[PDB]
């Protein structure tokens, strides 16, 4: 939101389900890991 995602801190905001981060469409998701 009002700037492009980074995918190392969606990394860091995945890290809290143990998931795995990428970015989506603009918006961080978690995959399971």
């Amino acid at each position: 939101g009002s700037a492009f995602c980074n995918l190392r801190a969606c990394e860091l905001s995945c890290r809290s389900l143990g998931l795995l981060g990428k970015c989506i469409g603009e918006e961080c998701k978690c995959v399971p890991y």
